[PDB]
């Protein structure tokens, strides 16, 4: 049994494209650390993301600087998870906060596949030990994207899609009822 929201998304978008250009001619690449799976699920279904105030300012500045001269890619991981869960392209500046994204890869890549890549601009720490909106230098970003694109993943957040749908629905009714008790 597959969920109609997920079937619509898969039919409208070409997730995990088998031809993806990891050897970028230009572009900038950033880490996104999400607070929960629920935020990832919402972002995939609505093509939207929101960082902190400072994170939003950093990403806004990077997107405007790129001036349509190359892509801004975002590599997503939930705090404490032990894997990356996907890759989206930033598609608009920040609107005050939120900005448009286009999800491209939706797949789990364990950290042990990526920890050998270290970021010279962050004390040579592994890319898997990054904070939200940490920037990845272009050549290391190429190696990360090559690994993510190629990885033969066994699972992804889509495998729990119906679960996240039901969670969202129940949260809404609970909040509405709570407001109802407060008027």
């Amino acid at each position: 049994e597959s969920h109609p929201v997920l079937e619509k998304l898969k039919a409208a978008h070409s997730y995990n494209p088998k031809e993806f250009e990891w050897n970028l001619k230009s572009g900038r690449v950033f880490i996104i650390k999400s607070y929960s799976e629920d935020d990832i699920h919402r972002s995939i279904k609505y093509s939207i993301w929101c960082s902190t105030e400072h994170g939003n300012k950093r990403l806004d500045s990077a997107f405007r600087c790129m001036s349509s001269k190359g892509p801004v890619y975002l590599l997503f991981s939930v705090n404490g998870s032990g894997h990356f869960c996907g890759v989206a392209e930033m598609k608009s500046p920040v609107d005050y906060g939120k900005f448009d994204v286009q999800w491209i890869f939706v797949k789990d890549v364990p950290n042990n596949q990526l920890r050998h890549i270290r970021l010279e601009n962050n004390d040579n720490k592994p890319v898997t030990n990054s904070r939200d909106t940490q920037e990845v230098p272009l050549e290391k970003a190429k190696q990360v994207l090559k690994i993510i694109s190629s990885y033969k993943h066994t699972t992804s957040i889509f495998d729990d899609f119906a679960h996240y749908e039901k969670r969202q629905a129940v949260v809404e009714v609970v909040r509405k009822e709570r407001q109802s008790r407060n008027k």
